[PDB]
């Protein structure tokens, strides 16, 4: 299903990469995308897949374009165009200067002071889950830990009842790696539908939860509207229910397959914060994009107004020009270069919450279940898209090797 080459796009720059189903997906998704950085591939290519779009394949260009919001607008960040056009989440669908007032408000509800405040709860949720799993000697890591640990933290943060988790998790899945049950726009509207009545309840009775704070915030010298609160809370939901969930699985799949890396963190726990950055580089998983606001020549390439450009956050840290032996995981790597949380004015607001969840997971899992591996006869399957992920991760261990601290 290829779209015909637009007239202004030179055919010598075509490389038909499919972001929702890469060729080498069997070898791992970061591997599958890494083909965009083979010797023969230009720094900037055009794929005719998914409606047709540009792809920057190197961190230098990826960074540059994320810095230049004049030319590369986040007004239409999702591929395909239909999704990107429907996309109106706040702050992501906004450029500076308009973006910054809304980003300050969102930073209030997931930024570092919130995270510090939630440290003991994060720790308790991890411990509770792991202690419950520990004697079993096995789990599906994605649905037994990777999903409920971040999601319960987020529901706590947002003041939303855990009974709603199955509903909301289903909706977020479909905006990110769509099956076909519902379009991006349909999944987005359903999430908006969930939120509106909750926002209205909390505007009148102002509280401490993320939704109350947003709903009662002030932007550009006026109260925020219900419609604006909704567009912002919907986005926070997506971040809290999907991306960290999928990153934890990549990291745990790797640790499960690499006893020596588990051992290094067990033996030298002080390296865990540095280890968290090197996993974030290696198992980077996001890829959205921008849309051209005007005709623009970018690195010798003529981009036209309305062109979409995929700027894969994933690829910058896998670029051998920024990190030697990029596919190798080295916890003592001297300068870990990545853009896993993005680059420019949309730099992930959740990054401090994410790092805490990752670091607490590494610490608590490895303290209690130091020895584990992939279940016998299992092959791990990755999924690709805006946010790539792990389909399933069956783990096993001898409960006699486990610890209660
Ligand atoms: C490993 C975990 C995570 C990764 C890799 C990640 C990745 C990213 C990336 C690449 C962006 C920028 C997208 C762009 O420039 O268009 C972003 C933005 C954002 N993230 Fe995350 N994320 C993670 C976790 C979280 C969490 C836990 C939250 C909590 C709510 C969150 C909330 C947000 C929000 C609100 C934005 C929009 C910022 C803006 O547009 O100004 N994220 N993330
Ligand atoms: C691309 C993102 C990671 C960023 C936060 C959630 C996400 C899917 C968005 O829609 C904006
Ligand atoms: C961010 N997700
Ligand atoms: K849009």
């Amino acid at each position: 299903n290829l779209a015909p080459l637009p007239p202004h796009v030179p055919e010598h720059l075509v490389f038909d990469f499919d972001m929702y189903n890469p060729s080498n997906l069997s070898a791992g998704v970061q591997e599958a995308w890494a083909v965009l950085q083979e010797s023969n591939v230009p720094d900037l290519v055009w794929t005719r897949c998914n409606g047709g779009h540009w792809i920057a394949t190197r961190g230098q260009l990826i960074r540059e374009a994320y810095e230049d919001y004049r030319h590369f607008s986040s007004e239409c960040p999702f591929i395909p165009r239909e999704a990107g056009e429907a996309y109106d989440f706040i702050p992501t669908s906004m450029d500076p200067p308009e973006q910054r007032q809304f980003r300050a408000l969102a930073n209030q509800v997931v930024g570092m002071p919130v995270v510090d405040k939630l440290e003991n709860r994060i720790q308790e949720l991890a411990c509770s889950l792991i202690e419950s799993l520990r004697p079993q000697g096995q789990c599906n890591f994605t649905e037994d830990y990777a999903e409920p640990f971040p999601i319960r933290i987020f529901m706590l943060l947002a003041g939303l009842p855990e009974e709603d988790i199955p509903h909301l998790k289903y909706l977020t899945d479909q905006m990110t790696a769509p099956d076909g049950s519902m379009t991006f726009a349909e999944a987005k509207e359903a999430l908006y539908d969930y939120l509106i009545p909750i926002i209205e309840q909390r505007r009148q009775k102002p509280g401490t939860d993320a939704i109350s704070i947003v709903a009662n915030g002030q932007v550009n010298g006026r109260p925020i509207t219900s419609d604006e609160a909704k567009r912002m809370c919907g986005l926070l939901l997506v971040g809290g229910l999907d991306t960290v969930v999928n990153f934890l699985s990549f990291s745990m799949e790797f640790l499960a397959k690499s006893p020596e890396h588990r051992q290094e963190l067990i033996e030298r726990p002080e390296r865990i914060p540095a280890a968290c950055e090197e996993l974030l580089r290696r198992f980077s998983l996001v890829a959205d994009g921008r849309i051209l606001t005007s005709d623009y020549e970018f690195h010798g390439v003529q981009l036209k107004k309305g062109d979409q450009i995929l700027l894969p956050q994933m690829l910058s840290g896998l670029d051998e020009r920024e990190n030697a032996a990029p596919m190798h995981v080295d916890f003592s790597r001297q300068k870990v270069s990545h853009t896993t949380f993005g680059h420019g004015s949309h730099l992930c607001l959740g990054q401090h919450l994410a790092r805490r969840e990752i670091i607490v997971t590494l610490k608590e899992w490895l303290t209690r279940i130091p020895d584990f591996s992939i279940a016998p006869g299992a092959q791990i399957q990755h999924k690709s898209g805006i946010v790539s992920g792990v389909q399933a991760l069956p783990l096993v261990w001898d409960p006699a090797t486990t610890k209660a601290v």
